[PDB]
């Protein structure tokens, strides 16, 4: 991920313009071999034309030059693209959005599983334990920077996702399937056996748990399904073709021909074909950009951190559950005890920020003393 | 289902061109029937008009070709396919997030049903086998692959979906409808009386096996709801229409008319017609996908896996609730136990996805001295 | 509601082109009308212009039909069609999914209400029967087939959704409003007086029951407000005029002037403006689909089967909480009773789905032995 | 609100035409007075350019016309208003769904809150008033018309929906924001005070009467934040820009010149320019449209009836919890006491409707014996 | 923020007209500066196409003039800007939805946590300043608003957001990640202390804190990962260079050639180019308002008061858990105590508002008495 809130947040002169200098997750990076291929080709057919051909030759090749770049416009390239670039980035983000977080779950499990002692810690160390291996089983399914981590459950044993004790487990339920919802059970079994032991006090308290991993499992759920159910390839095929075809014509069609003939747009040749150039930016890019987010847990620049993901997840998710349990702040009176309506102070930066508080839209309608007597 | 992900997921050069090669699931598959009477149309009418019609009769057909090509940009194929293939690919990913998995229930039945006798497990096996068989009813009800695979309720008992006791009752309680709903009265109905015996402890326990049947329960009706409420005839047949009237006047107007009359736009002749079968494969593509996808339970190839999913279902439930029933890994002191910030370690090939924590986009804002103090 | 699913199951060859036939539900029996009153007023017109204006009539009947041509492009026919149909087809599916099924609160009160005597019966059925009441009131409110079938509370007290008594409440309690909302009211009251005669055991299944009927009030809520807050008047007329206008211009601007003045575009005269018809057939067709599927609960083909929704939900609802209560069938252990995984059978007509289990995208992904050691 | 479902129930001849006529809440009422400007403009610069201009003068204006009519198609018209009418209608129905109904929370009230007596009474009416009286805050908060009528909280008093004793809290709790949130808090500590004191027998009961009333809160917010947060300000002055510079360069860019010059596109002059009048109807008539539902709470036709929807609330909560709380009409044998399979009779009007039960698409799939018969 | 709905309550004429005077955040303030720049440079150009070139540079500009303006329409500026806008748009209104409020908690704890006494305040007054104190953390990571007033937790401290003890806590719980999470894990303790010292009487009571606090952490967590996961810097750039790339281009391409040489599209010139500036005006303004929205969270005008929202939430929580807490109005007999319709009387300015009740679109449909008998 590359992240250029920071700059963006407000909307000064040249905002964007700044940004375009940005190298790593440029769409400069995505183009440059491909433009430089396309480069290549055109002027080769350039040479080709200007040193290689004979006068019938050059007639013909301005024929067909004439040809592509009356008829290239056949091509539904802005269509392809436009329904192809929304339905990857819809997707992108759902991806995004079913990334599983335990913080509800390890708020509601360093409350509720009771005890201070060995036999509490590690019950409350067990149950994150099992939402984040769970989490991680689905992550190195979809995602190939997580797999190349842990590229298999020894790696994850060997990395304290799992215990050796697990691993077995897991091997003797082998099904023919992917078992990332194997914790999940295991976190229902372990969840109803505290309760029954008197760890968690009450059934009511139970059940949030089992609402919080079940919230966790739906989302690992969707992961896999975006990880299974690819855009239809026919969908990706086309627009490839849409692609490649629009260039490959404008290779002939974009070319300059000679100024002598006077053909009708083509007066003016400059070496370079700029516009030509400027497209293939656009559309390429266009088509490049879907490239990187079809698959948002790839290793490319834009893609999401999993990995940094996995290792915040476990920290965050066992200090939670382990050395916040029962360890609050000494409550003591606040700023405010005694005062009615707190005004928290405002820095020299961000004095101007201070505002009136918004009443409605209704609260400067003025009526008349006769227009506000009831009727009877 | 085709899945590329794997293949998709970083942006390489040529990333999308590699999936050109594919076949199975191909748009050249879908298209390579209608594209070959569409050529076979094509050339007919081309020899018909360079070796079949007298000079009058040619004149005429060139005064039809120009008025065809002339007038061809009325018809709104763009305009009607874009809004249809929109609502097709909305409702295809809508019927797949419908498609119902036992894995939440699955969980809390392994857990809150108790007993390891032989009554605790056919209460469990019973009450997974019940959400399965409501599942693969309304499949067999709107899915051709499952409705082949189970042409028939007995075919359901044959193959252990269905005890002969369960098709008895089914049989006695049959109505002129759709009887996919009557495992969810059977699960209520069992639930409660599990309940009762004292089977399950706890009423909130039981809310929390009514509510995750329910959520299967509403998925399997949007099924049935998708399958029963087509997307209107009407729009169907607009498209259809749009499409064919479009290409049916291509086969004229796309003639390569006698270079010698020298008519604009016919001035070179190509034998083949490159752009006019580039807009077929765009457009009846476009068209092909939407029919492939508008029912995405038939047996296309990038149709559902409705069989596969029916499978997995019933086998991982039923090894969740009988299995994996209060049979946990033995609970061991993890890997950090005393590790206040755990730091799992990468391999060689994903050293490079360690990354420092992303703290937001204010981080690194600098302020003087004199902005920070807060103003009286 | 016009369905054909099953047709369109697969992507044969001319899949949609076979749907071109049917007649019931289809765009000819929206257009013939129309399109008639259209055919004749062309015809009309091209007479008049032919046999009844003399050539200075002629020459200024010229000058307006290339004045028409030439600036029927102003108008905006795609733009505000798009607009409105995109609008009229996302209510037309919400209006279809709030349609309310009682299929929940009915398993749920099949289940939680208890007694097979004649006071557990009554209770049942009056519960259900509320909720039956409730939509079918909202149903004939907001639907004119329902109507037709209740034009009266009369009627309904008729047809056994309302006992006499029920209508002599009802009757009291006439506000100036419609009066769907009471018997939600009368739902909530009868739960209470169930739970503290202790027919339900317990209040956390007593909030189950009362949600599941306030969902069903709301979703009874949407189909009020859909068919109180019309799509704004102003739209519906803008699109109206839009249509109107472009076929009365194209009445005059598709005339076939006389080849002998050899107006450029009026060289070829077929006295069957085919693409005009066309164009008529797409904008006019897409314009139709929108008037029928703006009220999906009118008398239309492709409307909504509310008088059978109705039917279909009082028989089961009833079926569900009177014949189906603690009426299981014999539990007994199931097929795969001691088959660690399950292998239900596969005909000869769906042997070719079985597949091999999906197992993440990453799973094919080779690295070298060095590729996989952590790293200190 | 201008409701025309019953006119548009089905897909008759003419169905919008028909509503072509409606003066209230319609196009015509929004565009006459800008329509007027528009011509009075146009026709006084044609009387200009005809009447007042020497022939150098008018060589000139030639020019002038000739160039605005060139360039006026870079204009992004179609461009701009698409995108923010679709802003606006979007933002149009979350405003709607956002309007907030007593009747779940109502429902509930009803039921849970027990006692016949005076106490009972007074409890009931006064939680389901704190309701009412949350939402008219709101409402006069974010709407004209309810501003209009309750604009002071001593108008609230007199009409019945704030006591004095209410009035005098409200005053003493006065922070400089908007108080439309206490009501909330003096329902949950009401709420809270009926559980301690025994009218509410659970606290499960509780639970459920919180969880409506804090929906109703949601609501109300999401009320206060669309009236807080309009659409930006740019967006709405660029619109603007764009449609007012459309049609002011129109004035020029469409007058009628001398027929005599035979400017290309002036050959013919008809002294109303029907096609620039069109544009108009379409271009203004859509931003008018987004004008009167940017609020949809003001005073315009197709605006809501907050002032009903808030009469309406009170009649039907307080009857609802006063009237009707443990008032039942007597529980009887239905109809289909011991029908099995009942069927409510249809009328003459309804008796096409009479529909067989959709069984499933697979329904009709004929398969060979052989085709059937499991493999092993 | 700016609010403008008041002006705009009502569809008058010129209604948006009127709001184009406005300057604080208009699109004139973004503008100014990238159109000064834009001008400077069209009239130095112009400048030395007029004055410093010869003849034959003169001849060589124009066709380079000539060659520009014809392949301009090459860049897919609306294609790009439109997609982009769209995306910044959906994302800015979901930023803003997930903003968190604490009302719904705060009613909750004002009411399920009890006791008058001094702990019992306590307690409330730090279980909703653990609920501000995690959105304060989160706001402060996100915006540069919120960051300038408080650009550390010991500004935190001395704005009584956070006691020192918690300051303690926090630096003691220090790890390399955003420990904005860390109130929640505060609060779910504080919650199961205060429920197991008796002051949240039920476990069911302590779910509801815990469900509405958990919410709160769901939104921060969305604002958390709208503030990381920019939208892709590709797309950005892309849009950025269309926008430059199209404006650089119409330097040359807009230029008005000298009248003399009569090239077509240059008959007439006009020393502004209106309609080169009326686009910068649309693309531009569009871009402008894409870069003020893409990050909501920063100083622009348009950008969200998260300031106030702080300060308000601060305010409005502490009076709602301390000075609200079991202190209701006296509940009396309301208005209507004995009015079995109770009619809120209308003022002289909303008398027209009285409207009759909207009673279902079927209502006025009439049927003969031989259309309602029911058939047998
Ligand atoms: N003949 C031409 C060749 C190339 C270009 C271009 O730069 O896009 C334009 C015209
Ligand atoms: N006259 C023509 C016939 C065919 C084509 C084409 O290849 O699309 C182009 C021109
Ligand atoms: N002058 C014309 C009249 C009619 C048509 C047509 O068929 O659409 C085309 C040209
Ligand atoms: N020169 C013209 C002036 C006006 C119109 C028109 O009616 O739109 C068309 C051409
Ligand atoms: N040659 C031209 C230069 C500028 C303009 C314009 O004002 O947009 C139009 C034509
Ligand atoms: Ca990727
Ligand atoms: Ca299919
Ligand atoms: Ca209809
Ligand atoms: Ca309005
Ligand atoms: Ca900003």
């Amino acid at each position: 991920t590359i992240t250029y809130t920071s700059q963006v947040a407000n909307a000064r002169l040249g905002s964007f313009s700044r940004l375009l200098l940005c190298w790593r997750g440029s769409i400069y990076k995505l183009l440059y071999g491909e433009f430089l291929i396309f480069l290549l080709c055109y002027y080769i057919i350039r040479f080709i034309y200007r040193l290689a051909l004979t006068e019938e030759q050059q007639l013909m090749f301005e024929k067909l030059t004439l040809y592509c770049d009356s008829y290239i416009q056949l091509i539904p390239i802005s269509f392809v693209l436009g329904f192809y670039v929304t339905l990857v980035v819809t997707r992108w983000w759902n991806q995004y959005e079913n990334l599983p977080w335990p913080d509800r779950l390890m708020s509601l499990v360093s409350g509720f599983v009771e005890g201070k002692d060995e036999q509490g810690r590690l019950l409350r160390r067990t149950l994150i334990r099992y939402a984040n291996l769970g989490n991680v089983l689905i992550l190195r399914s979809v995602s190939t920077a997580v797999y190349k981590r842990f590229p298999s459950a020894q790696h994850l044993v060997q990395a304290g996702f799992m215990t050796p004790a697990e691993h077995k487990q897991l091997e003797k339920l082998s099904l023919p399937h992917n078992m990332f919802w194997v914790p999940w059970v295991w976190f229902a079994n372990l969840s109803m056996k505290a309760w029954l032991g008197g760890r968690i006090r009450d059934p009511i308290l139970l059940q949030s748990l089992l609402n919080e991993m079940n919230t966790l499992r739906t989302q690992c759920g969707h992961l896999y399904a975006y990880d299974w159910i690819s855009i239809p390839l026919v969908y990706t095929q086309v627009v490839t073709v849409a692609v490649y075809s629009f260039f490959l014509t404008c290779l002939v069609g974009r070319q300059f021909l000679n100024p002598a003939k006077a053909y009708p747009g083509h007066e003016l040749d400059l070496v370079v074909p700029v516009f030509t150039f400027l497209q293939f930016f656009f559309y390429v890019g266009w088509l490049k950009v879907a490239e990187q987010l079809i698959n948002p847990f790839g290793e490319d620049d834009d893609d999401f951190e999993t990995n940094w993901i996995v290792d915040r997840n476990l920290q965050v998710s066992l200090l939670a559950v382990d050395e916040m349990h029962q360890d609050l702040p000494r409550m003591e009176p606040d700023m405010y005890w005694n005062k009615p309506e707190p005004q928290p102070p405002y820095t020299a930066a961000s004095a101007q920020f201070r505002r009136a508080s918004f009443m409605g839209s209704t609260f400067n309608i003025s009526l008349n003393k006769e227009e506000m007597e009831f009727q009877p």
